[PDB]
């Protein structure tokens, strides 16, 4: 293959489309892609109308970047319609991009705040958190999803050139999973992170629609308001993870500070596969899993705890290099759940103080809610939520 060296590589997954219709955005229960970028805004809009052409303008451009196709540019002395990372025929590379708003949106700018939904609000400093300012919270969060990373930064800069007088980017943070290799006739395994960890095992099941609709989707008759149906709540965290530490520290504590067996994921009281589950009631002392390991803090797997699950849906990020000249590298943790209190939130509490804050240190992220879908072209994320506040 007499292949130049600058060739660019060729994949058939660029071709690969999700919808962006449905009663839920795309990105929450679809399967996670390679790549991964999470970014804050706030909105400059200075009024309703303004933030109804914000809306309508992010539909348009979803629907065009996560289906693709032929971009014209209309005159030479004009600026050329995009970027042109992705030539002139943008290719969808399994793209999905999530709209989420923040709580700090229902404030007094709009008149939103009577249609809040019930658990949005700003996240606050957990014990271990060491929260750098300039990377909390944000009026909109938007989830890049995609086979490779210039995808997503194709779509940021799309959303970026079209709206620079109603949004200004806050923080971002790209990120990634390893692929595994192919092998057919094999149960599907959860990626690693960057602790060397299988993450997702425990996930509650994103393909049954049953166990979504009571985990992670906001209901229609519920205490929420009724606009609020089919969207969900969304916690950010970006997580450092002290490497170099974690990579001097014995097998054996870094599984019990896990709770799961390192190269399998399989639990620490038997089973051979990472779907086996260990059994607490045999073990209340904690000397299979331990009793302040990680999962078992997570979710103790009483009956009480089944109203605490959470869709994990995370990415490893790497940023660079420290001033001790350690590997800027973590965990982007995003998580859904229909109930943001009885989630993420009852989740950290339990596991402030667990063993692993010696190896992870969050330093930024936020709370947003992710918007209901749109079934009906004509129809755009947040309409609702425009016309639910005008009464
Ligand atoms: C960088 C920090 C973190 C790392 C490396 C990490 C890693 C893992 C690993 C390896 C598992 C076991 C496999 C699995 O069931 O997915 C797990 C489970 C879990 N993690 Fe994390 N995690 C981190 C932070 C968090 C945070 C902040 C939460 C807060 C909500 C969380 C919630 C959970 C839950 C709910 C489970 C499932 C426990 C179970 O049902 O057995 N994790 N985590």
């Amino acid at each position: 293959a007499g292949t130049q060296v600058a060739d660019a590589p060729q994949s058939d997954n660029t071709q690969q489309r999700h919808d962006y219709l449905g009663a839920h955005q795309a990105g929450v229960v679809t399967p996670r892609p390679a790549a991964g970028l999470l970014a804050s805004f706030d909105v400059l809009a200075e009024d309703r109308k303004e933030l109804e052409r914000l809306f309508r303008t992010l539909t348009e451009r979803i629907a065009f970047l996560t289906q693709g196709g032929p971009q014209v540019d209309p005159d030479p002395r004009l600026p050329p319609t995009g970027s042109g990372i992705l030539g002139p025929v943008v290719t969808p590379d399994a793209l999905t991009i999530t709209l989420s708003v923040g709580d700090s949106l229902f404030d007094d700018r709009f008149g939103l705040a009577s249609v809040k939904p019930r658990h949005l609000q700003r996240m606050t400093a957990f014990p271990n958190d060491a929260l750098d300012a300039a990377l909390c919270h944000g009026d909109l969060s938007i989830q890049f999803c995609a086979n490779t990373p210039d995808t997503n930064i194709h779509a940021l800069r799309d959303i970026l050139k079209n709206l620079p007088d109603l949004l200004v980017l806050l923080w971002k943070q790209e990120g990634t999973v390893p692929p595994v290799a192919h092998k057919p006739g094999t149960p599907s395994e959860s990626a690693r992170n960057f602790l060397g960890f299988r993450d997702g095992s425990a996930n509650p099941d994103s393909a049954d629609a049953r166990e979504m609709n009571r985990i992670v989707w906001l209901q229609a008759d519920s205490a929420e308001p009724a606009w609020a149906a089919g969207g969900s709540y969304q916690a950010v965290r970006i997580i450092r993870n002290f490497v170099e530490r974690w990579d001097r520290t014995p097998l054996g504590e870094q599984e019990r500070i896990m709770g799961r067996a390192k190269p399998t994921g399989a639990p620490l009281d038997g089973g051979r596969t990472e779907h086996d589950v260990p059994d607490y009631a045999v073990d209340p002392k904690g000397t299979r899993t331990p009793l302040d390991s990680h999962i078992r803090l997570a979710n103790p797997r009483t009956s009480a705890s089944q109203a605490n699950l959470i869709l994990r849906r995370p990415f490893n990020y790497s940023n660079g290099v420290t001033k001790s000249g350690q590997l800027e590298m973590g965990l982007l943790f995003i998580a859904y759940q229909a109930d943001l209190d009885a989630g993420f939130i009852t989740v950290q509490k339990r596991l402030d103080g667990e063993p692993l804050e010696e190896y992870i240190k969050p330093i930024g992220g936020g709370y947003f809610f992710t918007l209901p879908g749109i079934t009906r072209a004509d129809d755009y994320f947040g309409r609702s939520l425009l016309d639910a506040s005008a009464r």
